[PDB]
Order: structure tokens, then C-alpha cells, then sequence
């Protein structure tokens, strides 16, 4: 028999009093609010390097711009990824601490793969990284045993990531057939258009 | 790989019930999830119970906080929702719903040094943390059976949701602590009672 | 406070990056043991796509002329054709190498003295349901076992929930065709289905 | 010159009364009834190794998307081509008999075609092979006298496959003519435009 006002008794106590505490925290813990401000600062550093990307590809020697637009979106995009786990974070009532973000690379150029291929393996090596970033962010929900964390993550990020990885990968296959020069510039107005 | 649809189908085949009160749908669903079913049901007809005593309280002439009887009111309609859809899962899976009895909730909501609003929202904070704690519950039940479909929609149907419940009901426990009883319980109820 | 660099965790990221052209570049944290299961539930689905189909093409005989069940056997092999695809399209997602496999022949005949076709067809068709739901749960555990949390996910999110009401939808229809009986009922019980 | 009743009284005693026997079934002999299955067989199969070439160029690393949708389009309209068979089968009172579907290859790469011309002359072959198929399916008919089935046959099928074979003729022909790598990419957008 259950019976509300006997078994909230105990819960309508641990109400918390102090302005600064959360009121919605439960069963939340330390470790898994500090994984979710490190994930949050790795989709604002995607973001920003995408940005970097971006501006490279922007320049008019290079003028790639189908590039720049992916570039550009996809760094808005990551931005929004970062902002939806700062909601997240005050939705379970932790604290969200933004931390420093690292200077990128300015320069994407490379001699032998030319810049638009060396850009998408970087684009897919860092949504790889991203992905192993989630996955330990998934690990520590589960070593906590934070099963709303945990199916957020799921839910909301890593069928998300996998695509985003197929993706990008058909964008290297694409630029790796196409070779450097009159296919990359084809390649990239078909992102252009795309 | 190596797949024999109508050799393999032989097991399941002769498992189809043939008496007429047997569920011809159930499939590994043990007695524990079905009764840990039928008792989250009983929680949630509770809490639907519970917020329908707190309308008729803020409905009252001398209370007159019109934004939270309205608040109340929908809320409850929504619990019992939360507690049928649990039901028609109970019957998706072949269980048996077991309706249980409802206990009398409290009639009186007023408190002398929070006054009756923040109280009241105190008490909803309360009741939905421990829903939250009974829906964690029900996981644990559906993991340690190993019944991986009834965790999944157990996540999916009413975990997310409840956090975001509990995120509502404690920023308004925070307007009501910010406005202080009076003029600005009235105006936080006014913008309850318009609110989108 | 800097806790992430990107471009220094990269560097392992980046020289991993397959060179030789039959190798996936997007395939991370993936199996073998899970492209193996995933390449197993695919052959499930496309032999439960064939048996449907068969069913179809009996009832759509002109002596036996249960046009409703014929229209439902066609709709579900070509949605168990969509769940067949759907994998397929996941195992790409992954990086993992679909391998189709042969396709048993059917059985061609669903005649049922005892029961009468219609009720034997919709006790095959539902144990076929709860077979591959047992076999859903086993991709299930080949993931759980070997740790792979985005499998996991996927099979929980779009099949198993699915699995579970259509196995309901099924075991409805065995009941009602039981309470109906043979003849005029059978008859009418098809209509219904042929317009639900 | 035609009385109905007295000719009919003959045709009323030869309905059939078991269950299990057709009541439409008239003029359709059994090796037709099999060349029909025999058909069936041909397209369901045909839709089978489509599907695998799909799933071939579907891969990340391939990444023609063109010939990914192209294929998957093709392996259901091949479906179609199947089921309509059945549902012709079932029209002149013969009993569908669905049989194995063979292991298809998985793997259509091609070191000296390449892979997008090697996967179209095969899907050429197999079509060339239906199409053989559909005409001794017509002689079976026409050996024994069954004029609406060889009529079926040929208003359903053969120019139906007459154009199929054009419209992958003309690809061969295209891949031929644009070439490995970037050709072949841009012959892979106009089809996936198409
Ligand atoms: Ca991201
Ligand atoms: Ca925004
Ligand atoms: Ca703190
Ligand atoms: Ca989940
Ligand atoms: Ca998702
Ligand atoms: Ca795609
Ligand atoms: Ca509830
Ligand atoms: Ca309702
Ligand atoms: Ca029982
Ligand atoms: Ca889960
Ligand atoms: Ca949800
Ligand atoms: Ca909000
Ligand atoms: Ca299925
Ligand atoms: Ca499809
Ligand atoms: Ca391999
Ligand atoms: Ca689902
Ligand atoms: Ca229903
Ligand atoms: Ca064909
Ligand atoms: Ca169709
Ligand atoms: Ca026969
Ligand atoms: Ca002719
Ligand atoms: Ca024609
Ligand atoms: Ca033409």
C-alpha cells in the first residue's frame, strides 16, 4: 500500500533551503555533472575549430566555398550541440561551467592531399574523437548508474554521431575518387548546392 | 546466418496458450515486472489523486489562486494519464492490470510560515521526486529481471519526462521564494495562470 | 582552465584513418562478433518477408478468398522487407559489411482442418512474431555482451517496442478469430481486416 | 447457333467441390503453372542481388549514392516484378510455390573496371538474363497453346524489359566514355538526379 503523504514525508525535508542549491537535483552526482561540462566544452572546441575551418576556406585564394558553407554550418550546429547539454545540465540541477577553449590551427593547406581532403579527414578524425568523447560521458552515467543521463545521451547524441561519421566519411571517399584540382572544385560545388 | 523460419517457429508454435484467459501475447515477462508494473500504476492513480485534493483546495472563494487550480487541476489529468499508459503497457505485454485501492489524500494545503502557494509547490516537488524514485525503481525491477523492453520504455516513455517535471515544479518553488507571500504570490499565480 | 585539445587528441584519431579503398573510414568501436549479428537479423527479417509473402499468395487464391488477410500478409512482407533494409542501412551506418544470405523455401500451403486456415495462419504468423522477437533480444545481448552501447540503443529504439506491439496486434486477432468460429465469422472477421 | 443453358449444364457439373481446388482454373496446364513459378523465382532473385548491390555502394568508402539509390530502386521494382507474377499465378487458378533464394555476391569492386562500371555491366547481364528468361517462359506458353499467359507475358513484361535494357546500356555506355575517378563520380550525380 502506498501511501504519498507517509513516504514524501521524509522527501518534503530534504527540500533544500539555501538560495545557491538546486532544488531539481536528484540523484545526480558530482562526477556525472563534471562529465557533462566536459562534453559541453568539447562540442563548443568542435564548434570552434569548425569556425577556424571555416574562415580558412572563406579566403580568396582558397575559395572553396561549398567548404566554407559546410564549415560555417556545421560550426553553428556544434554550438547548438553545446548549448543543448548546458540545458541539460541545469534541467538535472548541476551547475554548468564553461571552460577555456584552445587556439585551432589557422592553416588547413597540405602538399601531398591537397586542402579539401586534409580538412574532411580532420573534420572526421574530430567527430571520431567526438564520438569516443560521448562514449566515455555514456561510461560514466553507467558506472554511476544515472539511467536518465544515460538514455539522454543515447537519445540525443550518439545515433546523431554516427551519422555525422558516415558522412563525413562518404566526403573523404568523394574527394579521394574526384582527385585534386577540377574534382575538388566540382566536389565542392556540390556541397555548395547540396 | 543459417536461418529455418518454420523449424525454428516449431518452439513457439506449440507454446500458443489455448485456454481462453491466458494471454497469447506474453513473452518473457515474469511475474515481478508484471506486479512492479501494476504498482507504478498505483503510484501514478496516487499522485493524479493527490493533485486533484490540491485543485480543490486552491479552487476554494477564500483561496482564489485561480493559476494554481488551474496548475492542479491539469496536472492530475495528466498523472492519470502517466498511470493508463501504463496500463495499456501492462496489456501489450500479456500482464494482468490490477487496479489497487487509493488511500484519502490531504484536504487542507495551508502553512502559517510559507504560506499556502509555496507549500503547496513544495509538497508537488516532493511528491514528483519520489515518482521519479519509484519510476527508477521500476528500471531496477526490469534490469535485474533482464527484460530489456520493459527498461526501454520505462527510459523512454517516463524518465526524460520526469526530470523535466521536476525542473518545472523547482523554478516554481523559486519564483514563489523570490516574489514572498501577498501581492506577489497573486502576481506569480496570475502568470501561472496565463502561462504558455 | 584548459581540460580539452582538440587538435593534440586528434593526431591519434587522424592516423588511423584507413588508406587502403575496401576499408570503411567510418567504422569505430564495431565488432566483428556485431557486424556478425547484425548481418544475422537481416536474414531473419528477409525470411519472415518470404513466409509473409507466401501466406499472401495462398490467401489471395481464388478458392480461398479471405481478401483481408491476403492484404495484410502483402503489407507485412513488404514492411518486413522495410525492417530488413533498415539494418542493412545500419550496418553501412556503422562501417560494418552487409552479407546477405539464402532465403529457405517457404512453406506454400496454410490449409487447416481443425482450426480453419484463417486461425492457423494467425497462430504461425504470431509465433513467427515472438520468434524474431527472440531473436531481436539475442542482437540485443550479442551487443550488451561485447559493450557495444549505440547497437544496443538502435535495436531497443526501432525494433524492440515495434516487436512487442506487433505481437499484440497478432494475438488479437487469434482471439477474435477464435470467438467468431468458422465460416460466416472467419468471413467477417476478414472484412473487418480488409477495411481496419 | 448458342444455346447457354444446354452447353452450361455440362460446365455447371464440372465446378469443383473440394475446398482445396481452384474454381477459376481453366485451360492451364501444369507446365505452365511451373513456368510461371519458375518466373517468379527469376525476379526474386534478380531483386535479391540488387539489393546487395545497394548495400555494395551504400559503404561509406564506395560512396556512390547514385548507384546506391539506383540499385535500391531497382531491387524493388524487381520485387514488384515478382509479385505480379504471383498475383497473374493466382488470377488463372495455379498455386504459387515460393522457392530458395541463392547467397547473391557482396562485393562488386573491379580493379580494372572500376567498380561503378563493373556493378552496371553485371546488373546488364542479369537483366539480359531475365529477359531470356521472360521469352522462354512465352515459348512454354506458346508450346502449349496457352494464349493468355503468352499474352500476359509479352503486354506485361517484354517491353517493359526491352527498356530496362536500353536505360542500362546507355550507363554502361556513359561510364565508358567519362572514365575512372572523377568521371565516374560525375556520372554518379547526374544519375543520382536523374
Ligand atoms: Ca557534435
Ligand atoms: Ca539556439
Ligand atoms: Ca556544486
Ligand atoms: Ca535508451
Ligand atoms: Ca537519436
Ligand atoms: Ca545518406
Ligand atoms: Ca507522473
Ligand atoms: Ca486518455
Ligand atoms: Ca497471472
Ligand atoms: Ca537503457
Ligand atoms: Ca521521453
Ligand atoms: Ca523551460
Ligand atoms: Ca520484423
Ligand atoms: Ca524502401
Ligand atoms: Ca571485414
Ligand atoms: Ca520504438
Ligand atoms: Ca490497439
Ligand atoms: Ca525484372
Ligand atoms: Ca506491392
Ligand atoms: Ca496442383
Ligand atoms: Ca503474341
Ligand atoms: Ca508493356
Ligand atoms: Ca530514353
Amino acid at each position: 500500500i502506498f501511501e504519498p503523504f507517509e513516504e514524501v514525508k521524509k522527501e518534503l525535508d530534504l527540500v533544500p533551503t539555501v538560495p545557491q542549491a538546486s532544488l531539481a537535483r536528484q540523484k545526480y552526482v558530482d562526477e556525472s555533472e563534471s562529465a557533462v561540462n566536459e562534453q559541453i566544452n568539447v562540442e563548443y572546441n568542435v564548434s570552434y575549430v569548425y569556425h577556424a575551418m571555416f574562415a580558412y576556406f572563406d579566403r580568396d585564394n582558397v575559395a572553396l566555398r561549398g567548404l566554407a558553407k559546410f564549415f560555417k554550418e556545421s560550426s553553428e550546429e556544434e554550438r547548438e550541440h553545446a548549448e543543448k547539454l548546458m540545458e541539460y545540465q541545469n534541467k538535472r540541477g548541476g551547475k554548468v561551467k564553461l571552460q577555456s577553449i584552445v587556439m585551432p590551427l589557422s592553416d588547413f593547406d597540405h602538399a601531398d592531399k591537397g586542402d579539401a581532403l586534409h580538412a574532411m579527414e580532420l573534420a572526421l578524425s574530430l567527430e571520431k574523437l567526438t564520438n569516443e568523447k560521448l562514449l566515455n560521458l555514456h561510461s560514466v552515467a553507467t558506472k554511476n548508474g544515472d539511467v536518465q543521463l544515460a538514455d539522454f545521451v543515447e537519445t540525443e547524441y550518439l545515433g546523431e554521431q554516427v551519422e555525422a561519421i558516415k558522412r563525413i566519411s562518404e566526403y573523404v571517399a568523394q574527394l579521394r575518387r574526384v582527385g585534386k584540382g577540377h574534382g575538388v572544385w566540382h566536389f565542392d560545388q556540390m556541397l555548395l548546392h547540396e
